[PDB]
């Protein structure tokens, strides 16, 4: 029908500031339950800070297609 989010957490939009709360969560431990699957992109788990910017950068509007920029 409709689909458009980038490793969302709770499945809301996407994963940033907005779901730290289950980040905190998440980089403390494993426990809380996230849609994991498309969550990370660099082998960080979510944003760690690196990709926290980028989805900072994108998630700001431009979500859909994030400019990862590959370099
Ligand atoms: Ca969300
Ligand atoms: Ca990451």
């Amino acid at each position: 029908m409709s689909t458009k989010l980038y490793g969302d957490v709770n499945d809301d939009g996407k994963v940033n500031s907005t779901d730290a709360v289950a980040l905190k969560r998440y980089v403390l431990r494993s426990g809380i339950s996230i849609n994991t699957d498309n969550a990370d992109l660099n082998e960080d788990g979510r944003v760690n800070s690196t990709d926290l910017g980028i989805l900072k950068r994108y998630i700001l509007k431009e979500i859909d297609t994030l400019p990862y920029k590959n370099g």
